[PDB]
């Protein structure tokens, strides 16, 4: 079909696109960065999330596939060497299409504005100190003062859901996962402290106590905001779709990335 | 229909138990221990996971109900006060029933035990150190040193398994999570460190490395188990029914008991 | 002797300092906000900080004092309705002097810098990801890569550095205490993880390896700093002292701020 | 010298104190196991706490020191290929004594007992639920509800206290330090969840609410006491004496122990 292919742009990653691109050309494969339904990532993850933004209007038209030209990623999980096999099995198609969870956030000012994440949304304060009201389904859960807030997909919950305490979550599991970033919490003052895991249609919603700046970010993107009267969190009815070959477990991909590999 | 009343048995809880039975006798309930179809536990959690543990060979004919005689419980989560409306609303019935998740654990020997959880199992050494191997879906995992591990319902996450790091889950989710106790972690050992969420037909399994006693619990029942060649644990068939006759939201349940009431 | 107040400014905290004023004329007081001797803060913590900050040049010749007119701080830890008793007291004098130690910040360029801290000193990033070469006494203890760092005095030890995880350290004990923010731990990313504590004469030294711009915090103060080459950690030899008219242990004060007062 | 060899019972390490035993037999070197001035303990550090209690009353009379038949110990520092330049070196003496703090434990009944160690010394219940008031100086810090409570020396700390959130404590700060187990912490239910570093001289006492029965731990022994009214730690004014013959630091002996070797 139609495919585009990114690249890192070091010269491994750029060279590794040509030759597949010339190996493409041996099949009925077009290359087409406009309307693509297979898009491969060269990379590492950051190179996978660039990618995934640059086609997020058309994900469901889209298969993705990461190959990893550093260390293994938990998206690029593919090896350069089996790059050819990669361009055989792909053009003639007959492959799996697995799904993944992805991040709604809401931002409303005094208008609104939509982001998809495929790892995790954060809030922190715009130069004071960060303390918003957290509600849950229009329920006053807490108050949470603190250097900010981490809403996370469930292919996220290894990235920076884990540097702060998260759970780890298999990616079938339709949720979205939230933790606290240094939250205060004395006789005044009390938050939860465990990660919280969401299910479908729960809506998680921050807003302003007095300072009503945030900064706000999405995957890599990271967006100041001002004049914000509420950060909604809830998860998609979208989901990123991606190619599979072969089986390559989410809690093997965990033990390859932090247990040995 | 059947009923029947656990008490914790201390005066309170007693003569609670007493006056409804009073009052249910002014309509068409019969008391039966045997068979019930009502099952109200007075007292706290303790008493009614003890509840849930003498009848878990009819969870799916049973609704359970629980009244707080001291503290708010999870799952204990109707007042003293509200006790004689109880009566009333339930002698009619017309209530909804909600069902939250189970763990089935399952020990190997060399024979077969199974057993259900509705808070947590827990594996730890019968005296010396703890080791095991942790497969999940027949992939070796990790190797586990330390204390012990803990693995947890949905409804459970609030209990062990927050005193351990783990995440809130919310009870709709079909899931179980595991969580270390104090785990080793050096050069020569690794484990993952973070929680772990699995959904629902994900066999998580422990396998012993040298010494093969070990101290399972099922909430609060603690058994010595010898010559153990496994530990299966997954997300159980059986769910258990609550009765409900108002929304007391789990998030709401959460905030009452943590945050404050 | 000579003396000052400063307030936090609003109403409260005004009146009280009018009053104080008012009372120490009644002896052999002076007002002198240029070299006094005695330093009464009216306030919170923050307010305390700034006093602190406003005279660390004059840090060996002054004692502090602080009044909460909020809840109770753990610098300010007077009420305002013995304000009266500690006027009569100060102006007496015949207290006790207790001195706990702060932090020695030293920020190089391609030039110095030198900070004292009370609380603590912090490094995160300008924007980009936050990564640090960790020296100990110039042995390269790890590669941090994450959010950020916090270095923390023992009176420091109950504000940033327990959100983060640190331990508590009782002020008698002259160190300094490492903590991380939301490190990154992979296959082939290592941090300590825990909270490390450093005596007196040791040297922790945080060395860029590509980004070269960090935010700088020392306390409430907050610094954009460019072409940093080096910021370097040691417990001070400047001590800050207090002027104590009855006994309240840290201990209680602990206890007071977070368990229960 | 008066020195003895521990072993730690492999073919590897009987046949290395085989060997060293003959190369002081070349010097005015005289194997004495009743009135060491020298112990080296051949093994890891389970081998290193062995030795350590075998000789506790004769600590001021005695350097220590380590050999590691397995991985790099703590404690047992010196490489096995090193032995004879240590034979050598250690015939001479000439060498310096480092000191590293020791906590006392002891255990009142209604009679006392102390014991010193050099890792940590451990609380746990009996079978029933630990609950335990915590005594700082004479003065109800709190109830601790969980698992157990954990006291570490400053070289205990890269031990169990680093498992249960601990600091890492510089083996020069005379300070001991108690880490929670599991604590339940809810609306009820309050401990201060930090990890606490005490001074020399500061008493830390925790005596029994209802369950009088505790599993008490020493570094490796683990002793149930019955009858318990209170447990009390102190930094002891007993030290354990160190052979050093190179620099080997604190520090660096922790990044080749956890960042990498
Ligand atoms: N919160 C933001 N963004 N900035 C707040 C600015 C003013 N702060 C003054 C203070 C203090 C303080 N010292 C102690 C102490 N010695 N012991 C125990 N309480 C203490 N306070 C208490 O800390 C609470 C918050 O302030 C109040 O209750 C106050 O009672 C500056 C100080 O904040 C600290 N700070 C900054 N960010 C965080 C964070 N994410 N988590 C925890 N603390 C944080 C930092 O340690 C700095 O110095
Ligand atoms: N693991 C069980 N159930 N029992 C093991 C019995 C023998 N232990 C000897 C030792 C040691 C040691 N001292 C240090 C030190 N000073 N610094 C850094 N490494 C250190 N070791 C290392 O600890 C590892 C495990 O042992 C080995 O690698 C050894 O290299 C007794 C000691 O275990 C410790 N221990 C007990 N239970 C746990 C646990 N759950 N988590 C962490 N440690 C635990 C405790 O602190 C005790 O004293
Ligand atoms: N580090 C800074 N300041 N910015 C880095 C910018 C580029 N990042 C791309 C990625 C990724 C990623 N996704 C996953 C995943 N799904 N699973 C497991 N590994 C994963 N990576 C790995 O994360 C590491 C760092 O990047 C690499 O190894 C990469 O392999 C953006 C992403 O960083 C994450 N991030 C930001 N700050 C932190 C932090 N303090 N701690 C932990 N992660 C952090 C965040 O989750 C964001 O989306
Ligand atoms: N504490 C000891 N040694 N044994 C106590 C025996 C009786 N327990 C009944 C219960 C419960 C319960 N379920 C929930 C829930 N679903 N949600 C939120 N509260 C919940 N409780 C609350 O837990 C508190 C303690 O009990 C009470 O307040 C009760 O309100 C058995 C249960 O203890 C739990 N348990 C055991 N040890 C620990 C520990 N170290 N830390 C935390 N919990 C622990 C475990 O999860 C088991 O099932």
């Amino acid at each position: 079909m139609k495919y585009m292919i990114t690249s890192k742009g070091d010269e491994k990653s750029d060279l590794l696109r040509l030759n597949m691109i010339a190996g493409f050309g041996e099949y009925d494969m077009e290359y087409d960065d406009v309307e693509p339904e297979i898009v491969i990532s060269i990379g590492g993850d950051g190179t996978f999330l660039s990618a995934f933004h640059q086609y997020e209007e058309r994900l469901d038209e889209i298969a993705f596939i990461g190959i990893h030209t550093g260390h293994l990623g938990f998206y690029a999980d593919w090896r350069p060497a089996e790059a050819d096999k990669l361009v055989k099995l792909l053009a003639k198609g007959e492959y799996q299409k697995v799904s993944y969870p992805l991040l709604k956030t809401t931002v409303k000012y005094g208008k609104e504005a939509t982001y998809l994440a495929l790892n995790e949304s954060t809030v922190k304060s715009s130069g004071g100190p960060f303390v918003v009201d957290v509600v849950i389904n229009d329920i006053h859960f807490e108050r949470f003062r603190g250097d900010g807030l981490c809403m996370s997909t469930p292919s996220g919950t290894t990235a920076y859901n884990k540097s702060l305490g998260g759970a780890l979550m298999h990616p079938s599991i339709e949720a979205m996962q939230l933790t606290e970033m240094a939250s205060i919490n004395n006789r005044v003052y009390r938050t939860i402290g465990s990660p919280l895991v969401f299910p479908k249609h729960h809506v998680v919603s921050l807003q302003p106590v007095n300072d009503k700046d945030f900064q706000i970010s999405v995957d890599h993107l990271s967006i100041l905001h001002r004049d914000v009267q509420e950060i909604r969190y809830e998860v998609s009815a979208k989901k990123i779709h991606f190619a599979r070959f072969r089986s390559f477990p989410f809690w093997r991909r965990v033990h390859d990335s932090f247990i040995e590999d």
